[PDB]
């Protein structure tokens, strides 16, 4: 048996653990890495995880979304609720939208927040 | 002399008060109204009193403005500050815009209301 993990050049790319056997010899590939050497980096995107035209990021070992405007969670998955923070003034209605919202104010207030009080001059 | 006030109709107009006098008659006009005989409405949108693009109402003894969007006060002269309930979450800073308002989010925050931390990822 030769020891092809004693020789000059590590048989195993990307740093993966190289272990002889007799006859032949095999790799142990650091996470994200794939093939009989480890040559292959694994494209952590390519089954498209990051959702509602986020861009994905292939990392080693891992995938990062970067989520367009009104879009969160690890795949954006989430449309953040602009309402959650109730931003309506008065009671006013709070309306989801993308990266913004909408008050639907009672009588007597409007504007975008329900601000102005309309009640001395009616 | 002739009492004016006491003929058939009342000269005076729009319900002005006929005061005789001897050779002619006065007349008081209620509030909004002008001229020898109150024929005239005044018109208190002539002076164009409503503030930006704001509608006038020309009324009797007043006008009343109804405002654009994003304006307020008798003369529809204030932009609200859209940014005076503190709509932006995590000490953004709220930039004030015509009924409408952005945030610039501290580092780690992001979202139109800097709802979205994103520490964890980072
Ligand atoms: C990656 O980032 C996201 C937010 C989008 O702007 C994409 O177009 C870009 O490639
Ligand atoms: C009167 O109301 C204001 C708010 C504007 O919409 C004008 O165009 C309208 O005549
Ligand atoms: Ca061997
Ligand atoms: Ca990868
Ligand atoms: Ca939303
Ligand atoms: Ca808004
Ligand atoms: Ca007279
Ligand atoms: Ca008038
Ligand atoms: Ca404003």
């Amino acid at each position: 048996d030769v020891d092809e993990c004693s020789l000059g050049a590590n048989p195993c790319e990307h740093a993966g653990k190289c272990i002889n056997t007799l006859g032949s010899f095999e790799c142990q590939c650091l996470q994200g890495y794939t093939g009989p050497r480890c040559e292959i980096d694994v494209n952590e995107c390519v089954s498209n995880p990051c959702q509602n035209d986020a861009t994905c990021l292939d990392q080693i070992g891992e995938f990062q979304c970067i989520c367009m405007p009104g879009y969160e969670g690890v795949h954006c998955e989430v449309n953040t609720d602009e309402c959650a923070s109730s931003p309506c003034l008065h009671n006013g209605r709070c309306l989801d939208k993308i990266n913004e919202f909408q008050c639907e104010c009672p009588t007597g207030f409007t504007g975008h927040l329900c601000q102005v009080d309309l009640h001395h001059i009616l």
